[PDB]
């Protein structure tokens, strides 16, 4: 499902991200766009074999279970399938987790390279929110 900015906004927000571990929304969003361009099927694999999951690109090596890659760890645990589906749950349990690791949003390089210091509240901009 390729989500609409302003529609993702919504379910953000509805299921806890606005202000969790003191990012607004806008960072949430952002950082949804540059990973996957708001699309819960993007998938991209990285030279040490791992892959990353949907909208928010999560790491088979750390996150979720996806059966090849070798000495990774499940701290999601969740199969990574499960975070390509239409329904964002999943996706945001584990991301909720990744935030509270200790580097906070910085684990989204995409992020800190195109979010990160930016004005993030434009992302949503007239939203219903």
């Amino acid at each position: 499902k390729v989500f609409g900015r302003c529609e993702l906004a919504a379910a953000m927000k509805r299921h806890g991200l606005d202000n969790y571990r003191g990012y607004s929304l806008g960072n949430w969003v952002c950082a949804a766009k540059f990973e996957s361009n708001f699309n819960t099927q993007a998938t991209n694999r990285n030279t040490d074999g791992s892959t990353d999951y949907g909208i928010l690109q999560i790491n088979s090596r750390f996150w979720c279970n996806d059966g090849r890659t070798p000495g990774s760890r499940n701290l999601c645990n969740i199969p990574c399938s499960a975070l390509l589906s239409s329904d964002i749950t999943a996706s945001v349990n584990c991301a909720k987790k990744i935030v509270s690791d200790g580097n906070g949003m910085n684990a989204w390089v995409a992020w800190r390279n195109r979010c990160k210091g930016t004005d993030v509240q434009a992302w949503i901009r007239g939203c219903r929110l």
